[PDB]
RNA sequence: ACGGAAACUUUCGUAACUGUUUAAUUCUGUUCACUUAUUC
C-alpha cells in the first residue's frame, strides 16, 4: 500500500571533478569558479540538484518516443518518476534525492 | 379696585444579564554555474 525504499550507496570518485559553487572565496588562491562546500564547516560537499539534472538527461535520450524540446514534456513513461508541472494526473515526484556529504574524514587524516 | 388671589407632573430608576469571526488549508510542480579548452 505505502512502502519506503531507500537506495543507500557510497559514490566513489575515481577522477577529480569540477563543479562551480557560489562565490570565489573557498580559499586564498582562486580566480575562477571554485567548488561548493559547507556554509558552517569547510568540507567539500556535492549537492543533490546536479544529480537529478544529469541522470534525467542521460536517461530521457534512450527511453523516449519523441524528440524532446522542453523539460517536463517528453516521454510520458518516465515523467511520473521525476515530475511534471503540466500533466494533471500527477504533480509530486516519487524519487527524492539527498545532498551527499563527504563522510571520508574519519580516515583521511 | 380683574370667577380672582397662594401652587415644579415633582420626589425614586445603567435598556440590563449571557456569547472566541470561528472550523477546514505545504507559496509549490518542472530546472547540472553550464559550453569550446596541451601549463606547454
Amino acid at each position: 500500500t505505502f512502502a519506503k525504499i531507500k537506495f543507500s550507496a557510497q559514490i566513489r570518485l575515481e577522477t577529480g571533478l569540477h563543479i562551480g559553487g557560489s562565490d570565489a572565496f573557498a580559499a586564498i588562491g582562486a580566480i575562477d569558479s571554485p567548488v561548493i562546500k559547507d556554509p558552517i564547516t569547510n568540507i567539500p560537499i556535492i549537492p543533490g540538484s546536479s544529480l537529478k539534472g544529469k541522470m534525467r538527461t542521460l536517461l530521457a535520450k534512450v527511453y523516449n518516443e519523441k524528440v524532446a524540446e522542453k523539460p517536463s514534456d517528453d516521454s510520458d513513461i518516465l515523467s511520473r518518476l521525476f515530475g511534471n508541472s503540466k500533466d494533471k494526473r500527477f504533480k509530486m515526484g516519487r524519487l527524492i534525492f539527498r545532498d551527499a556529504f563527504l563522510s571520508n574524514a574519519d580516515e583521511l587524516d
